């Protein structure tokens, strides 16, 4: 049975941190559902790229659970995720069933907002460190990708391939990640 | 007056090679038009990410000319660009007015198809080299990014940041490219 990923897409998401993980995960044979936080309608991202979700989050939740829940970053994206009760429930349930949660850039600040994975070693965008560390609910890390149990974090658009490949490795193993990596012409 | 970019988006385009350049160029203050080869309707990319163009190519052509025409890659994407008479005209006119043309991955094979920039030093995805070099109409290069006059080429998803930043540098200069680069957390 193919592994399955839920990518939650909010208005103002960083489109690179959305698309690179979706594409790389799909190359790995993961069944990815791009779920629109605000329904099925096209989502305007942080640099005005417009992406059409596969489904509403409502409908995607019904087809769960997933092997990973992925939170893209972007300022407004992460704010929208942070304010969503529906996201709070999905993350709580995922942590409960001991499922992977992966967040990049400002994405991890939605973990803070929803009290997810307190005590975890995490990274964020440098500019989101102070926000993430407010209240001392995590240990901060400078690693481009950080994985502490079922909490996988990363730093920015430029770490998106490394982030996506860490998810692949976590779900599908090192050999599949190497396969996916081979034609990407990464440095 | 802001510099302006035309990104031609065809069914089967590599979504990473589309989104990374659009986002990075917009961060640089370039006015980017994502033009759907087949009108304004949402475009299904190579890994099934669906992107909504800003305009049809028809309408975008009328708002030209642009400082750069960008061709994303992907197998079917590049095939669709290669078969389009409308693309042939846009590229011919751009070469004529001594404007920049930038193509990544399989994207450069649309240059071959439309007899654009013959004699140029070019790179492509490794797997597209034989196709590009059929008839000996270019000199091949292994550089992650290649720029020979107004023909700028690159190799794959993993060279997309370098490709996007080379376009920025070409249009807006090294200082703006450094500015855009700074928060990306590139290696
Ligand atoms: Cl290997
Ligand atoms: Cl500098």
């Amino acid at each position: 049975a193919s592994k399955r990923a839920l990518v939650i897409l909010a208005k103002g998401a960083e489109e690179m941190e959305t698309v690179i993980p979706v594409d790389v995960m799909r190359r790995a044979g993961i069944k990815v559902t791009v779920a629109g936080l605000a329904g099925k309608d096209p989502v305007q991202c942080s640099r005005d790229v417009v992406i059409c979700p596969d489904a509403s989050l409502e409908d995607a939740k019904k087809e769960g659970p997933y092997d990973v829940v992925v939170l893209p970053g972007g300022n407004l994206g992460a704010q929208n995720l942070s304010e969503s009760a529906a996201v709070k429930e999905i993350l709580k349930e995922q942590e409960n069933r001991k499922g992977l949660i992966a967040a990049i850039c400002a994405g991890p600040t939605a973990l803070l907002a929803h009290e997810i994975g307190f005590g975890s070693k995490v990274t964020t965008h440098p500019l989101a460190k102070d926000k993430m560390m407010n209240g001392g609910h995590y240990t901060y890390s400078e690693n481009r990708v950080e994985k502490d149990g079922l909490i996988l974090t990363s730093r920015g658009p430029g770490t998106s391939f490394e982030f996506a490949l860490a998810i692949v490795e976590a779900l599908n193993g090192k050999e599949v990640a190497a396969q996916v990596k081979a034609p990407l012409v990464l440095k």
